Order: structure tokens, then sequence, then C-alpha cells
């Protein structure tokens, strides 16, 4: 019984360490959640009224053209940056044929970290300090491409910071889930002692 009891105690005080640490993990991830909750507001910004503009269009201005692009790579549609403008909006034009299909899919697609290659492609652009795409130059462009761009930034900046929360949370429930045990062990081998 005292060999018991010992190895209880010992369990006790693990299971406290592991809830502390779960404790931590826990606090930094809701704030990073909040801080990526602001990113998905962002990604949110898109319209279905923006996104019929974008067909009806038909004139491919130098800038907006780019913002098809992005939206291709988060598609994972294929082709690269190495084929055409030209060749690349008509590609772009049959996401935008009808506008409540593409808003529909824009939401499913979100998913998690989506396609690594793809992000790859999409934080190239982002990161080039040239073409614009910093979200306010592209509105004087056009309107239309600042909302689909900024959505696309918060999607990519949203997945890196969503990324960083993921690992937070992982951590968090590795350490919530130590603790649940260790304090299932405890209460049952105290039941028995």
């Amino acid at each position: 019984q005292t060999i018991a009891n010992a190895e209880e105690e010992k369990t006790n005080v693990a299971a406290a360490e592991a809830e502390k640490i779960s404790k931590e993990a826990t606090e930094a991830l809701a704030e990073a959640l909040p801080a990526l909750r602001s990113a998905e507001a962002a990604v949110d910004c898109l319209k279905k009224p923006h996104v019929t503009e974008m067909k009806n269009l038909g004139s491919p201005p130098a800038g907006v053209i780019v913002t098809a692009r992005v939206v291709l790579i988060l598609f994972n549609q294929g082709i690269t940056l190495n084929d055409p403008d030209e060749k690349v909006w008509k590609k772009a034009v049959t996401f935008m044929n009808n506008p409540q299909a593409f808003i529909d899919k824009v939401k499913s697609f979100d998913g998690e970290n989506i396609e690594p290659n793809i992000i790859e492609q999409s934080n190239k652009i982002i990161q080039d300090p040239s073409k614009k795409f910093n979200e306010k130059d592209m509105a004087g462009q056009s309107y239309a491409a600042s909302k689909l761009c900024a959505w696309a930034v918060n999607i990519v900046t949203f997945n890196k910071i969503f990324k960083q929360v993921k690992p937070l949370q992982d951590a968090q429930k590795q350490a919530n889930e130590i603790l649940e045990e260790k304090k299932k062990e405890l209460a049952i081998v105290k039941q028995r002692v």
C-alpha cells in the first residue's frame, strides 16, 4: 500500500506539471487564434458582387491579371507563372464563369494548409517587392482586384499564422491529453488505494 501511494503521488505530480504546460500552451494558442480570426476576416473580405465584375471585366489590366495567377495557385490548377498572362487570364475567366459557384468554392477551398508547393509560388509573388500586390496598389488598378488580392493575402498570411497556431494547438493538445491520462490514472489509483 505504501509503495502504491508513493507511485500515485509521483503520477499526480507529473499530471500537475503536464496540466501547467498545457495551460500555458493553450493561452499562447488562444491569443494567436484571435490573430488568425482577424486573418480569416481579411480572407472573407472577397464577396459575390466583386467576383461577377471579374467575369464581365473582359479588358485585361496589367495588374488585375496578376491577381488571377495567385487565385489559380491557391486552386492548384497548374501552369505556374511560366504561361503568358493572356493565356492565364482565359483559365481565370472559366473560374469566374458563375459568380455563385466561385464564391461557394472559396469557402470550401480554405481547408487547413492546402498544398505546400502552391504556398511557395504564392509566397514568392507576395515576397517580391515589385508588381505591387500590397492590397493598396492593386485597388488603384481596379476595385475588384483589390478585394480578390486582399482575400488571397489573408489566405497566404492567414495560412502562415494558422500554421504557427496549429503547432501551438498540437503542443497544447498533447499536454492536455497527457494531463487527462495522468488524472484518470491518479483517480482510479487513488480509489484503489
